């Protein structure tokens, strides 16, 4: 009953059979169709995503959560 | 495509940083009373699934739903 068996049943509910975070970024992607126009401001997207994944604020946030902070951190540039 | 941009941040945040692998354990370091019992584990994943079919917990992440699931647990 350790934190590494609970972390992989309850990530397999979460990721698996949910699968929370594709449809988080779906969600996020359909709101902003604009990264789908421009590869231009996708890989802008993805490199901002990226830096708010090393955080240690973002750590305990969502895909949602941490796509649109990327977004936003790109708009108040 | 919207769906290739979802798979290719996915893939970012579930295998290149293994976000919410991170989140679970974090919360169970954080929470041994699931570790010491397994009772208490089989009611908080009973719980969660409860949770992740709610609406308004659709953009939230396991660190947050797993949280939500304890807190009401503690709440019954
Ligand atoms: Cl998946
Ligand atoms: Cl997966
Ligand atoms: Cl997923
Ligand atoms: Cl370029
Ligand atoms: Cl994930
Ligand atoms: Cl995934
Ligand atoms: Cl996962
Ligand atoms: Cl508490
Ligand atoms: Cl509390
Ligand atoms: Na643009």
């Amino acid at each position: 009953n350790s934190a590494s068996k609970n972390s992989a049943i309850s990530s397999s509910i979460f990721c698996e059979k949910y699968k929370q975070t594709k449809e988080q970024a779906l969600t996020f992607f359909q709101e902003h169709p604009q990264y789908m126009r421009s590869k231009e401001d996708e890989e802008q997207l993805m490199t901002e995503f990226k830096k708010v994944l090393l955080e240690p604020g973002s750590k305990n946030l969502s895909i949602y959560q941490t796509l649109l902070a990327a977004h936003e951190r790109l708009q108040a540039l």
